[PDB]
């Protein structure tokens, strides 16, 4: 029976994303071959099976970097980082089967059955 | 041009919520009188100018306990806090004289407009 604001979890959504941005209170590293990006533990956990699987174990939850496979493609994490923080994703046909591949690695099934309808769609 | 997926934010903060509610990466004490509640510092920055403008500042960024103003009565501020955390705001008649103070001092213009028009609509 509460009153409901319809646009509260967007606006909390890109406020983080603005800290993000600035670094604040970023606390993890994340790894991908060459390439490094900074994010929230929590948002990361709050829309990935794979980090949520990794920081609620208590032997792992302190660690500061994350090094992912080696095999896993730096544009198809980003973009994915990149939907975490904004609920927009990026899926191109020069794209989607890293993206793709990645959310299977990052367990991601909402978005993988997305990149599923994204190749029906051809 | 990306595709949007309209329930990502609202499925982040009742995730973030969850990791709330397990004590799971919070990183600040909120002290109000006589009671304690535990949060992520990065929701409360997201959701209040007052919570903003401390943990902005390279001073007290990492500060683990704040003490709120002795005259905030705790039940306006767990309301306002539930309220981050669920974009549900428990709004009553025998509450709404605390909660608008509370969130006054916490800078939440939003819900300050709200808490008028609720005393408007009697
Ligand atoms: O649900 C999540 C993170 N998430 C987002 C999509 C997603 C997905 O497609 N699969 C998985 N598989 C792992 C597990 C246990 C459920 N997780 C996923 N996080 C969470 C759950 C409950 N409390 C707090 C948080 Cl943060
Ligand atoms: O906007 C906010 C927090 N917030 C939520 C409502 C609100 C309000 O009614 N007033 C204020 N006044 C303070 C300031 C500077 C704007 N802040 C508010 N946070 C933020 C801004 C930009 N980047 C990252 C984050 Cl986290």
């Amino acid at each position: 029976s509460q009153i409901q604001f319809t646009r509260h979890a967007s606006d909390v959504l890109l406020n983080l994303n603005r800290l993000r941005s600035r670094d604040i209170l970023t606390d993890v590293v994340i790894v991908v071959s060459r390439e490094q990006f900074r994010a929230h533990k929590t948002v990361l956990m709050a829309c990935s099976g794979l980090f949520y699987s990794i920081f609620t174990d208590q032997l792992k939850r302190n660690l500061s970097v994350i090094n992912l496979d080696p095999e896993i493609n730096p544009e198809g994490f980003n973009i994915l980082l990149d939907f975490m923080y904004t609920s927009r994703l990026n899926l191109r046909e020069g794209n989607i089967m890293a993206v793709m591949a990645t959310a299977m690695y990052l367990q991601m099934e909402h978005v993988v059955d997305t990149c599923r309808k994204f190749i029906k769609a051809s």
